[PDB]
């Protein structure tokens, strides 16, 4: 069971609940997306999208993996609003171009090789999503 | 430095460093030159993969490929090195016919735990046989 789009690839972590693998159609990981919080009451899905440091411009790949995933979390599950936990690093253009809000931004976060850094918080509802 | 699947382009600005790329520009690592001696024709290379969730045994043997190709026959090498974090599979290194030439114990620490590197080499008449 997986999601398919154009260039990327979107499945399940075998022996880990609430992860998935992000790959190119060559099978090279590009990042994972853990599930933080899901509440089928609230109809509410909030993850963390790692993605790996990239040496060159990935966003089209980006707004094809938000998409992808946006379109299973909205029309293939239920969902009426979506949160995206992303390290700053990560490009934020492919997010404001799909027209997530910025929600917050949780700072110092994540330490990495002993420097703690940022998330950015972004949102979108069905209603955003759908118009 | 172009495969059919993979490509590795020394990096503008900083010196001694690669980024492995795939033909659909996605980042599958780096190599960074950790020792050259051109009177030795030694050439000793750390690269680093990022963790992959699925085999690319193929890729990295042909990125292994392409590279050797360059310093063997374009860098005058007779002898390459290569070091590896402990979960790179060995398995492309095993499959071209490197030699396991040593396990440097606890060099590198990641999210406070250590972790050993293999050591792998491969000289001309290794690669030219």
């Amino acid at each position: 069971a997986m999601l398919k789009g154009k260039y990327t690839k979107i499945e399940k972590v075998n022996g880990v609940e609430r992860e998935y693998l992000i790959t190119d159609k060559y099978g090279i990981t590009i990042g994972r997306i853990f599930i933080v919080d899901l509440n089928k009451d609230n109809r509410f899905c909030m993850f963390r999208m790692k993605i790996y440091k990239q040496g060159k411009s990935i966003n089209t790949y980006i707004k094809e993996i938000l998409s992808v995933f946006m379109e299973f979390l909205f029309k293939s599950n239920d969902i009426n609003k979506v949160n995206i936990i992303v390290d700053e690093e990560v490009s934020t253009q492919p997010f404001v171009e799909l027209g997530f809000a910025f929600e917050g931004i949780i700072n110092k976060s994540i330490i990495e090789k002993n420097v703690l850094k940022d998330e950015f918080l972004f949102g979108m509802d069905y209603k955003n999503y759908n118009s």
